[PDB]
């Protein structure tokens, strides 16, 4: 299985790379669940990270029913990420009823060109999982990040397995709560790609008193990669 | 006094403008306290908003003691905002002892060029307010956003009035808790500029499920502008 690490900085992305990560999902604002990184961060990652990096395109937290103004920015960000040379990107747009907004997604796919597009956890808030998978396949989505529509991927494992079994659908990447302690569950289930934040808290260096920084734990990345390699060796 | 409204989207910035805002501080991620907006949002604003807009340059929430990696991004963001034609920007970097990081701020000023740089609430985390004002003046900082080093600007208004008396310092802009109900207090105090995030969390329009978006209150912006005008009129 491929190991994707969610990173909130260039340094974290580099740490993930040096510890075995196969891919990185690049975001900003962990308290928002991941927002589009600024151009400064995007350019920095393009110059410092060599493994595949897929930036998230999300202007704000909350739902995925974007206004025309927000969507205009999303389209520009897609074009920009493509122009900068990223191999893929992560995004997702839904209508008020939880259906994938096809017109909006088609516009995103057009702007993305040849990039490998990941439809993110908006999938976990959508109605009709199988029908949605079919629509995502129609759009040409490369993979879908999902927790099986549950609080965490492990709880939604049965769902995830149903998604993988579903014919004519993009790659299913398990995400949300995935860590070394439960990774084997997904590997045995046949999950081809896993997403983890390998999160850890870093104390603030401030002496005069700002809070802890959310960062990637290199040891955790290496540990998960070892688990995948050993599992890949047995079967 | 000049009215600056903190907006978290292009549409909110336009709403602020249409209701009398003199300037907009453009941010993303309200839950993080305001982070750098993506290029798409930046370009959108330059295309639609005419009043002065100062984007915030802040890679993450929390403290202002950025890593070398984060700082590299910050400088590129400063160059980007300058190249896009914004008239100013908002940022701030501190050391571990609560002092302005002069060596790094100097690099920011260099990259900023002619843009009017606002030092944000990192100011309220500094050990010595007066010495910090001197440092900001030394850097060429245009203005500083402060709550008088208190939970809210009203609580720190006596301190703000003291700071305003200090010559050769950046413009003092009161911020944190500023609203129509208490604006008259800052105006009477003689504050030259006020910063308000006049808005609220609007519920998501989603009708399906297996407080979602922070929007500006255009009516509040209009009300505050009226208060400012009437205060100056008679």
């Amino acid at each position: 299985a491929l190991l994707e690490i969610c990173c909130y900085s260039m340094e974290c992305a580099l740490t993930a790379q040096q510890n075995g990560a196969d891919r990185v999902e690049l975001c900003a604002a962990p308290k928002e669940g991941g927002l589009t990184p600024s151009l400064g961060v995007l350019k920095s990652v393009r110059q410092r990270v060599t493994i595949p990096v897929h930036p998230i395109i999300r202007p704000r937290g909350g739902d995925f029913c974007y206004s025309d103004g927000e969507f205009a920015a999303i389209l520009e960000d897609v074009r920009t990420v493509r122009e900068l040379g990223f191999p893929g990107l992560v995004t997702g747009v839904l209508d008020v009823d939880g259906n994938v907004d096809m017109p909006r997604m088609e516009k995103i796919m057009a702007a993305a060109g040849p990039l490998a597009v990941t439809f993110h956890r908006a999938f976990d808030m959508c109605a009709n999982p199988l029908y949605t998978l079919n629509n995502l396949a129609e759009l040409g989505i490369a993979r879908v990040l999902t927790s099986g529509q549950k609080s965490d991927a492990l709880q939604g494992l049965s769902k995830i397995m149903e998604l993988i079994a579903h014919r004519d659908a993009p790659i299913i990447m398990a995400g949300a709560g995935v860590r070394a302690e439960n990774l084997h569950h997904f590997l045995d289930a046949g999950v081809l790609e896993v997403h983890s934040s390998a999160g850890a808290w870093q104390a603030s260096p401030m002496r005069y008193r700002e809070y802890s920084r959310y960062i990637v734990d290199g040891a955790a990345v290496a540990e998960m990669k070892g688990i995948i390699e050993r599992h890949q060796a047995k079967l």
